[PDB]
């Protein structure tokens, strides 16, 4: 929609940071659109990924990290709070021990830190969505 | 790029028809962009799919049909003629017994007809590509 997709923003994260995303799938869930959010260690798209979050709408969510070019241990969830045909609000909070993903206000996934969040330099949001809002908060020391 | 993605065009197919697509992946192959081409039986995106062609660039290709709302027997290929970071030219020829997919001029996949190609009313091209050319030929009786 308003923001370009794939969407890339330079970013820094630490405990207390929140990444907020508002968007809509580009296809009905029968057609299995995807959503992906990657927290990268550099601006380059081939850089390592501290937190990879990939939704296959209506089916499953996979989370992982990519470290020195290699994918690590995948975490697979069948939790599916996203609603067919609807706009979603996604919040990703940086807690001391993990990322916490809220979907439409509901805690829905968490992922323990494998790499310190301070390693993040870029966030990419892409695949089969339109994006109307993206924000990273910067209020904490 | 120039054409909107997801790209939808009303279409009719019969023996001798060719669907030609020129585009570029939106991500490096390390990030596993997808490409999908679906031949639908109606203009509605939830309609049945006579031919579903889904590339995970650098990894695999899956082909299938969706008949009365249900996916049928998946065909999986590890053939990967697509080149990292490059524009591709995809041709899909309607032969009497099958679809034949050419990638950059090279025969790369085929899929036997499960539903007559005359059932097609729409083609959708979507997922992680930009599109510069789309054509369906209409030269044959």
């Amino acid at each position: 929609s308003l923001l370009p997709v794939p969407y890339t923003e330079a970013a820094s994260l630490s405990t207390g940071s929140t990444v907020t995303i508002k968007g809509r799938p580009l296809a009905c869930f029968l057609n299995e659109p995807y959503l992906q959010v990657d927290f990268h260690t550099e601006m380059k798209e081939e850089s390592d990924i501290v937190f990879h979050f990939q939704v296959c709408f209506g089916r499953r969510v996979v989370m992982n990290s990519r470290e020195y070019g290699a994918w690590k241990q995948q975490v697979e969830s069948k939790n599916m709070p996203f609603q067919d045909g609807q706009e979603f609000e996604l919040s990703i909070s940086v807690l001391p021990d993990k990322y916490q993903v809220m979907v439409n206000g509901q805690s829905s996934y968490t992922f323990d830190h494998r790499i310190k969040p301070e390693a993040v330099k870029m966030v990419q949001v892409w695949r089969d969505i339109s994006l109307t809002k993206f924000n990273v908060s910067y209020l904490k020391r």
